[PDB]
């Protein structure tokens, strides 16, 4: 039962539980894109 969050979701640097290939942004507390 591991449902990861999406890119347009909220998260924190202390507890980042977002799908892989991403990068939690502490700026807007949202999962940003790891690939540019």
């Amino acid at each position: 039962s591991e449902d990861c969050l999406g890119w347009a979701s909220r998260c924190s640097p202390k507890n980042d539980k977002c799908c892989p290939n991403y990068k939690c942004s502490s700026k807007d507390l949202w999962c940003k894109y790891k690939i540019w």
